[PDB]
């Protein structure tokens, strides 16, 4: 019993984390193989920054310019090349504790685990999503650039998110490892703010299930619904729309709980136009959108990564 | 900026955790230097688990009834003695994966990580709170029992809780590293209960802190309070006595945000009459009680 806010193990991850510097600043890196990833920005001064030409300032470094510490141990930079918004510094060592590895990029509404880390060292663990927007409602403060997310498939780590910046509004951005970004923003110090966000629906009906299956049934209700009236019940507040996918998705919690999705459709409708009234599920006044389908399937069911 | 619940890395745990098998009862093991430690009820059939007599049950046991597997290979169990409600079974090898570590017994409202593992394998890890009637809120299903709770200030981890037991409310119930229950529960399938629960008073005013150093002030209020009315007010609801050490403990937070403890006190005193009237604090609709001031200075600062 019990449903937590669930990030999964991070020690093949924090067998990874680097300290990258250049110049003055330094930030994270993630150490694969004989690679370390790391974001380009870290080549900036403050007023290159506000207009950098990347390809340029990366042309002025050499190798000695970046330092590489994983623990006490300096590594060899003996190349370096850029990806997108990623700087990949070639070393001279593979990292021996290089775990099973993908690099993978997630849709908003995935749900990933973030390792926050400062000076290359691993400082916490995080559960969080991808919002409708791009954004994430991270956690982070100075030097945590570089820090990762990712996801355990198996025995595999999927590397997910790369941390470049925050916003003015205190959400956050950042790249997948290949270096593209996650949402319409830019490496750049210049006014940047995230779209208006929305409720990921598929989410909190796999909550809503990981909330039954714990013994909180007070939200449940005789009523069924159809897809595109519950859709425009969504629309009306700022619930993202729930496809046929989503449905399918959820089918398995369907079959286990005995509530059909469009039934759960119903209750969550309810409770967006009537509130809770006074009442919680699974201890939240609020409905609870970052835990997905699978989510909700492996802490329910006990799934191990060893 | 942002503030969420936040879990130490649990690699320096990941690479402790181990199976314990005696006969016919599988769970965890936590393996560092040359011990395994474990709940001592796994050495119980279904038949023993209302009233056993441990002492006796061990005695009838050899090293060989204890099969302790690390990943795919076998330890071979060399010696086995109790202490308290902990198995300590010693085998051939040191785990080279030792970290720097301490048991630490901890008190209600402290914090801790756990790492939920099942058949010797991490799943995953979350932040929890030793409620006010020592019980923690996990997710925990059959076979977590052997995980432990943890925090890692600077290098060294400090572990401070091992999962034996979930009672009948769904909340669960365990011991320190040195076998001694938190609260009144043993090792026992006679029927347990918990107290009633209370917040951790001082754990919502840190978190009100935290707030208002992320840029949250509508909460605030020009009043101040007495320590003692302050009590009367949130034994009303249910919250635990807000003492002096509780109050001296907020001092940084206080100093940091030029807000006052008692004028914090006046804040939430606000909150538990008048509710959030639709507004979240942090991304909650709720008042947190599950991060220490400790926690969120580290959070917060660093
Ligand atoms: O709207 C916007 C953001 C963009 O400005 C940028 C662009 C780039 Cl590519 C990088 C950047 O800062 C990098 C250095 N940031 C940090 O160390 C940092 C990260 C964090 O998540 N939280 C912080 C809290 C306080 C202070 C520092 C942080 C800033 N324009
Ligand atoms: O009120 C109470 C509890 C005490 O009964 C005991 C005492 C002892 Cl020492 C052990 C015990 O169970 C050990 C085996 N428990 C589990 O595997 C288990 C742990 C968990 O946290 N959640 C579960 C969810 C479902 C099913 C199994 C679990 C039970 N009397
Ligand atoms: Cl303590």
């Amino acid at each position: 019993s019990g449903f937590r806010k669930m990030a999964f193990p991070s020690g093949k991850v924090e067998g990874c984390m680097v300290q990258v510097t250049c110049g003055t600043t330094t930030l994270n890196g993630l150490w694969l193989d004989d690679v370390v990833y790391c974001p380009r920005h870290v080549i900036c001064t403050s007023e290159d920054m506000l207009n950098p030409n990347y390809e340029d300032l990366l042309i002025r470094k050499s190798n000695h310019n970046f330092l590489v510490q994983a623990g006490n141990v300096q590594l060899r930079v003996i190349g370096h090349s850029m990806q997108n918004c990623v700087l990949k510094l070639k070393v001279d060592t593979a990292n021996p504790k290089t775990p099973k590895y993908k690099f993978v990029r997630i849709q908003p509404g995935q749900t990933f685990s973030v390792l926050a880390c400062y000076n290359g060292s691993p400082s916490g663990v995080y559960q969080c999503a991808m919002r409708p927007n791009f954004t994430i409602k991270g956690s982070f403060l100075n030097g945590s650039c570089g820090s990762v997310g990712f996801n355990i498939d198996y025995d595999c780590v999927s590397f997910c998110y790369m941390h470049h910046m925050e916003l003015p509004t205190g959400v956050h951005a950042g790249t997948d490892l290949e270096g593209n970004f996650y949402g319409p923003f830019v490496d750049r110090q210049t006014a940047q703010a995230a779209g208006t966000d929305t409720t990921i629906t598929v989410n909190v009906l796999a909550w809503l299930y990981a909330a039954v299956i714990n013994g909180d049934r007070w939200f449940l209700n005789r009523f069924t619904t159809t897809l595109n009236d519950f859709n425009l019940v969504a629309m009306k507040y700022n619930y993202e729309p729930l496809t046929q996918d989503h449905v399918d998705i959820l089918g398995p919690l369907s079959a286990q709980t005995g509530i059909a999705v469009l039934d759960m459709c119903a209750s969550l409708k309810e409770l967006l136009q009537n509130g809770m009234n006074g009442r919680t599920i699974l201890g939240s006044a609020l409905l609870e959108d970052e835990f997905t389908p699978f989510d909700v399937v492996r802490q329910c069911s006990g799934v191990t990564f060893q």
